[PDB]
């Protein structure tokens, strides 16, 4: 069986430049303006079905704040699937949780936002 192109997904847009992709191929599934394209970036059509499929959902997370640990690397505003903020415990405590968190895709600070703990 051949693969033509991979079929809409949540919000986004797919194939690039061709049309046919048989076996074995893969696409990158668009999002829409502003959509961050979460899970393998690029369908897999194995035998005439595509599979692993990615999402365009948006990735807009809060803020990487913390408990007296702030990033202390890098922060914005806002962020997106992405900016990966380095926790820095104040002082004299550590960070329960994780040192080193990005923007996830899921609209927040993955993984988990650090605790400056004692």
């Amino acid at each position: 069986v051949k693969c033509q192109s991979p079929p809409s997904i949540s919000n986004g847009r797919h194939n690039g430049y061709e049309d046919f992709y048989t076996d074995g191929s893969v696409v990158t599934y668009s999002c829409n303006s502003g959509y961050s394209l979460i899970g393998n970036s690029g369908v897999l059509c194995s035998g005439g079905e595509w599979s692993d499929p990615p999402t365009c959902q948006i990735v807009k997370c809060p803020h990487p704040t913390i408990s007296n640990g702030y990033l202390s690397s890098g922060f914005k505003r806002s962020y997106s699937y992405n900016d990966n903020v380095d926790f820095k415990c104040k002082y004299g405590y550590k960070l329960s949780g994780s040192s080193s968190s990005t923007c996830s895709p899921g609209n927040t600070w993955k993984p988990e936002l650090p605790k400056c703990v004692r």
